[PDB]
């Protein structure tokens, strides 16, 4: 067990993916508790508005963000060039805090390894509390067998599109491509852009204590 309390304190799990404290959006204290398999936010002070950012995206992850990469990831990949990107994760959900699970996938038309990238996907598989999603909904959408309500916007120095579940899933397991798929399809990257980073966590705006992602896996086949 590793606790991580700086800002952009990491370390890796099962030599294979990233785990990041990533607490981007607040001065105030957040740590993770990082085990063999996942994390468990142990604390998470303070509050933002709910209309604006959140604290943090405290996160494990396939690819690389900002220079660090997961070791052996097969990303930056052309989109073209996948055949499948199979994914999973299993969270673990507390009946108190605003805040939202999901996950956070980047594109860029460049095979970037570091700095912002163009598009961020967001598949949010939780929401508690007065939480809503970057931009404004444009539909719905069936991608990997679930409905989704989308939304897409800017946050002001990237594009995002976002997948809102209806209600919270607990764990699922699907293919990233379908849902990069559906980027390409809404003006947000062609099949030549990169898939960068597959990461998966939580974005707390209030409280946040006691969540946990219990599991996660990624690959990207070509």
């Amino acid at each position: 067990n590793q606790q991580i309390c700086d800002r952009y304190g990491t370390t890796t799990i099962q030599d294979r993916y990233v785990v990041q404290n990533n607490r981007w959006g607040t001065s105030a204290t957040q740590c993770i508790n990082v085990t063999g398999n996942g994390f468990e936010i142990t604390q998470a002070d303070g509050s933002v508005p709910t209309n604006g950012a959140p604290k943090s995206y405290p996160s494990v992850y396939d690819g690389c963000h900002y220079g660090n990469c997961a070791p052996r990831t097969t990303l930056p990949m052309r989109i073209s060039s996948i055949g499948s990107a199979p994914s999973s994760v299993s969270y673990r959900y507390t009946g108190n805090g605003v805040y939202n699970a999901a996950y956070d996938i980047w594109l860029d038309p460049t095979p970037r390894t570091n700095g912002v990238n163009r598009t961020e996907i967001m598949i949010w598989f939780n929401r508690v509390g007065p939480v809503q999603p970057i931009g404004s909904p444009v539909g719905t959408a069936h991608v990997g067998g679930r409905s989704w309500e989308v939304w897409t916007g800017s946050n002001g120095s990237n594009d995002v599109i976002s997948f809102l579940a209806p209600s919270a899933i607990s764990s699922w397991s699907f293919d990233v491509k379908d849902f990069v798929d559906q980027a390409v399809s809404h003006g947000l990257a062609t099949p030549d852009w990169y898939l960068t980073s597959i990461q998966a966590g939580f974005e707390p705006w209030e409280g946040g204590t006691g969540l946990a992602v219990n599991s996660f896996s990624s690959a990207v086949n070509a």
